[PDB]
């Protein structure tokens, strides 16, 4: 019964999941000076025109916006990837304060939040099988800084009062995730893991260099969510980020000079 506290947070997870101390754990600090520009990188293709959002769920640690992943409707390809990766869900990690919240860091800088668009490799047939493979997932990570509002985020923010507590869901159709992307698709990439239990080492991370801007008010609404279930003491859903882990024997590659 894991979480983000003193008693059950990141620093305890290894007792249940020894892979927490593995060779390709996420997130990491991105040392921009040491990331090497890679000309082998094929261009990134984000094809979200046919996306079909279905539902938004408070899963007790975050909220997930879920997609129909039963066809190639929203796919990621190119970049460092071989083959086609289908969007299953997106979620965020965020802080109690604007000065922290991201999982990845950039030259030790923490952003207020980080958006994760999770895709699985269609060669494995479904998500569950894909997470058992070293190349099973591709996660597109986007930093959030506080400034101007992100118009394309407001629909997500406004429904959060309907899923305040763990296990609540709401219909969430017709949401266009294109409205959450920055202008540039320049990126860093490296091999890593999921950042909650079970910490599986199945992710090709693709972290965009350009953050999106959200308003103070938008992020405040994230912080009104609850980790707890209804009828349990209230514990605000904040600081649901794992800190940076050792890079070990990995290289971070840059798609840009
Ligand atoms: O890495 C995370 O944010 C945690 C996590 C946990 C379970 C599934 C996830 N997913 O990527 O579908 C992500
Ligand atoms: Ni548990
Ligand atoms: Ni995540």
């Amino acid at each position: 019964h894991w979480g983000y506290g003193k008693h059950n947070g990141p620093e305890h997870w290894h007792k249940d999941f020894p892979i927490a101390k593995g060779e390709r754990q996420s997130p990491v600090d991105i040392d921009t000076h040491t990331a090497k520009y890679d000309p082998s990188l094929k261009p990134l293709s984000v094809s979200y025109d046919q996306a079909t959002s279905l539902r938004i769920l408070n899963n007790g640690h975050a909220f997930n916006v879920e997609f129909d992943d039963s066809q190639d409707k929203a796919v990621l390809k190119g970049g460092p990837l071989d083959g086609t990766y289908r969007l299953i869900q997106f979620h965020f990690h965020w802080g109690s304060l604007d000065g922290q919240g991201s999982e990845h860091t950039v030259d030790k800088k923490k952003y207020a939040a980080e958006l994760h668009l999770v895709h699985w490799n269609t060669k494995y047939g479904d998500f569950g099988k894909a997470v058992q493979q070293p190349d099973g997932l591709a996660v597109l990570g986007i930093f959030l800084k506080v400034g101007s509002a992100k118009p394309g985020l407001q629909k997500v923010v406004d429904v959060l009062d309907s899923i305040k507590t763990k296990g609540k869901s709401a219909d969430f159709t017709n949401f266009d995730p294109r409205g959450l992307l920055p202008e540039s698709l320049d990126y860093w990439t490296y091999p890593g893991s999921l950042t909650t239990p079970p910490l599986l080492e199945c992710v090709t991370w693709i972290v965009l260099k350009e953050p999106i801007s959200v308003s103070s008010e938008q992020v405040l609404k994230f912080r009104k969510l609850n980790f707890n279930g209804e009828g349990e003491p209230e514990e605000l859903m904040v600081d649901n980020w794992r800190p940076a882990q050792p890079l070990k024997n990995r290289q971070i590659k840059a798609s840009f000079k």
